[PDB]
This record gives structure tokens, sequence and C-alpha cells, in this order.
């Protein structure tokens, strides 16, 4: 059976096509893409249409991880699809938790990407207002998160 998973952020600019192109590469690098179905998408509609941060492609680039992204709203559909719904903040919590519970249908656990985290960094920080090593630590913290997330699902 397909496994499916939704990383989300408030615009999916920033956090949330890093966490998805990491997973991404995790599961193409295993030969079992074709066994998962994975997105992102934004909670708010600020951003829809956009490409990710210049910011956090370079960072991509960088590391040699596959990143190309058109920024969307999580939909309702979202909800009965994925599997798994993992968003960086507290604020996106509480956000997708209200979403949620505007369906009749949740299948998805709806979960912080950083519970995943075995060094145990809760929280993956929006570094929109930061520099470049924020989004490094971004990409670090996906990494281990995303690997984590692949070996054993909560
Ligand atoms: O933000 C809201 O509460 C309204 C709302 C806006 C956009 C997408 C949604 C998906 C599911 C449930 C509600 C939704």
């Amino acid at each position: 059976a397909t496994k499916s998973v939704l990383f989300v952020c408030l615009g999916n600019i920033c956090r949330s096509p890093i966490a998805e192109a990491v997973f991404r590469k995790l599961v193409t690098d295993q030969n079992i893409s074709e066994n998962w179905r994975v997105d992102s998408a934004a909670t708010s509609g600020y951003e829809i249409g956009n490409p990710p941060d210049y910011r956090g492609q370079s960072c991509m680039k960088r590391h040699g991880i596959p990143m190309s992204h058109v920024a969307r709203q999580i939909t309702k559909e979202d909800f009965a699809t994925f599997d798994y719904i993992l968003c960086m903040d507290e604020s996106n919590l509480r956000d997708l938790n209200r979403k949620s519970n505007q369906v009749k249908t949740c299948k998805a656990k709806i979960e912080l990407l950083g519970s995943y985290d075995p060094q145990k960094q809760l929280i993956i920080e929006d570094p929109y207002y930061g520099n470049d090593s924020d989004f490094e630590t971004v990409y670090q913290q996906c990494v281990r998160c995303c690997r984590a997330f692949l070996e054993k699902a909560h």
C-alpha cells in the first residue's frame, strides 16, 4: 500500500518545501519513492504560486537535495488522503488542528516534524527573518527528523 506524508508551514516557501525535498531524496535513495506520496502545503494563502524562498533553494543546491515546488494551500481533501501531516511549529499545529475539526474525514495524523528528532529539538524555527545559517539549521533538523520518521512513524 502507498504511504503518504504532507509537510506544512504557514506559507509553503521556507521550511515545508525543504522538509518535502529532504524526505523525497531519502525515499528515492532507498528505491522506494514509488511507494510514497510526498508533498508540502501552506496553512495560509499569502504565497500561493510562488517558488521556494531563494535562500532555501540556495541551501538545497549546496547539499545536492533535489527541490522543485510551487507553493499551494492545504485543502480539505488533504486531511482525507494523507497518512501524516507534519508541521513545523506550535502556530502551525494550532491552525491544522482547527482545520481538521472542520472536515468529516480526517485520516491524517497531525504532528510536529520535530517530535521525530533524535536530538530532541521539537520546534523547527521559522528562518524567514533569519540568515543563511538559519536555513542550514532547518536543513539539518529536517534530515534528522525525516530519517527518524521514515524509520518508524508514531
Ligand atoms: O482556516 C480555516 O479554518 C478555513 C480553511 C482554509 C483553507 C483550507 C482549509 C482546509 C480545511 C479546513 C479549513 C480550511
